[PDB]
């Protein structure tokens, strides 16, 4: 389950530069792009984007909102380029930019040609990556959550990585991770499973039904000592106080919890399915589940 | 991946009868939504809409859009209810009513007392049921497609089935498959896998660099002889049509694929897992795996 996208739909438009075609975020008289809307092929490999930008002028970037908007003064922030245009995007939300961090969930707007074309929910992963699904000319996508009415953009798409995950930047340009916006291999750490959302998972599922996997029991630091074996997050006590409110609307205390996980990671799930689902899922957020109760 | 959302969340208003409030579908000058707000506790058990309604004047009927609009006509057509309003929805999007078949899918615009709060995707299974995520409130919320600029509504949810799947409506009130708006235990005949979408998604594996599953081959007649064992929909030659595109675009006869699934179905995927799931997935159409190539 992703946001409503009705408030980001309003805000995609097509930028051009050269023959680059890319998706960029129309908020107030500002467009946000990624910054390589401006490479070329040759480019790509390894760019100087100062040297490069110089050589651009606000007449070389063609905005099309559905209308061709005029720019009027460019800067360059970090990984990302902020055209001003001479309209204010009448569709404008309450906004704000943020920069999460891994573990938490946000659901993306995936574009083409400044189109919206889907939309779907993504994790920032421990490594600072998201397993997303994205295209040749998704760049400018952007992933968001909505809070009241208000629209808290976290991400936009830059790259691929060679083992098919995904990079990006939050709304000010600084990359997720440890990656750089060019056309070379990057390596991200070794991935790690969000014990937390698991739990949140493992809730949401008795909340629906499933109550096949509970059990025993286990002190935190044991079920840490079984859990760092498997790539999963060490849970703190902070972890435990998050899913709070799960356990009081189930019943089931954290550490209970846990020690079911433990079972399943060690004894595996036998072919039974939890929530339809032969995997253990780690990208629910306790948040996530309480907005779905 | 689910269409965006945002010409769907302009139409839907919060509908009140009693103490009975659910979702209402409001285009053009007309509220589509279930007839059983109309109904009480005890009613529910085995309503006579014709009765119940019969007792119910326009102003029983209270339309909250964001706003309260004043009915001043109303019909029940089959398990829908229409109530004619004096304003006309400015955010009236180009749109249809459509009956889907089984197989084919939609996205599901989950909605709590006239507020939209999740968007995801569903398909219509063979036996007429849906594997949704719906709560208390959430009748009213409907299912569509986007086609061009065009909204094909094709789903109006109502209620829940003892096996937690769930069951609805088309735009015109009958039901999908053999249920009806009571509040009585109603079963659901025995599924079935829709073969032609784990097809279409072994191919978007394959897009996706998703190889250790290809392999033999074999007859029409004998994949199905193979897929009638394991409650699989018998695969048929305008199923191989359907997915031809995939095979040209991927360079993979149909029916070698088809060997591939029918060695998985007998030998199990043996703990590998595709696409990032450990079983095989029917809900992605030929035709939607092709929006996202
Ligand atoms: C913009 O739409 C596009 C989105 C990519 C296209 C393919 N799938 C996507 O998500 N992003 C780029 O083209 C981006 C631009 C650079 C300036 C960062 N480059 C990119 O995504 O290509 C990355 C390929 C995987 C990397 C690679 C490099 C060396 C070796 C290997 Cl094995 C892989
Ligand atoms: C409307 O929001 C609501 C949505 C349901 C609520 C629970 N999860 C949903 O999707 N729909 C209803 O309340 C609906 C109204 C009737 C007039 C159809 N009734 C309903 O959904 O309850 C169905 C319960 C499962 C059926 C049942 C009956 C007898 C025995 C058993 Cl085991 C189950």
């Amino acid at each position: 389950m992703a946001f409503p996208s009705g408030k980001v739909e309003g805000c995609m438009v097509q930028v051009t530069c050269g023959t680059t075609t890319l998706n960029g975020l129309w908020l107030d008289d500002v467009v946000y792009c990624p910054r390589h809307v401006i490479c070329t092929s040759e480019d790509m490999l390894n760019p100087n984007y100062e040297d490069l930008l110089i050589r651009k002028s606000n007449h070389n970037f063609l905005v099309q909102a559905g209308v061709q908007l005029r720019v009027i003064g460019h800067s360059m922030q970090n990984c990302v380029l902020k055209l001003k245009v001479d309209t204010a995007n009448p569709k404008t939300p309450k906004y704000k930019f943020v920069r999460i961090q891994p573990g938490q969930t946000f659901s993306v707007l995936a574009c083409y040609n400044g189109s919206p074309s889907g939309v779907y929910q993504c994790a920032m992963r421990p490594n600072f990556t998201i397993k997303g699904s994205f295209l040749n000319g998704s760049c400018g996508s952007v992933g968001f959550n909505i809070d009241y009415d208000c629209v808290s953009f976290c991400y936009m798409h830059h790259m691929e990585l060679p083992t098919g995950v995904h990079a990006g930047t939050d709304l000010e340009g600084n990359f997720y991770g440890p990656f750089v916006d060019r056309q070379t291999a990057q390596a991200a750490g070794t991935d790690t499973t969000i014990t937390v959302n698991v739990l949140a998972w493992l809730y949401a599922a008795v909340i629906n039904g499933d109550r096949w996997f509970l059990n025993f029991t286990t002190t935190l630091n044991d079920f840490n000592l079984v859990a760092m074996k498997y790539n999963y997050e060490p849970l703190t006590q902070d972890h435990v106080d998050i899913l709070g409110p799960l356990s009081a609307q189930t019943g089931i205390a954290v550490l209970d919890m846990c020690a079911s996980l433990k079972e399943l990671l060690q004894n595996g799930m036998n072919g039974r399915t939890i929530l339809g689902s032969a995997l253990l899922e780690d990208e629910f957020t306790p948040f996530d589940v309480v907005r779905q109760c």
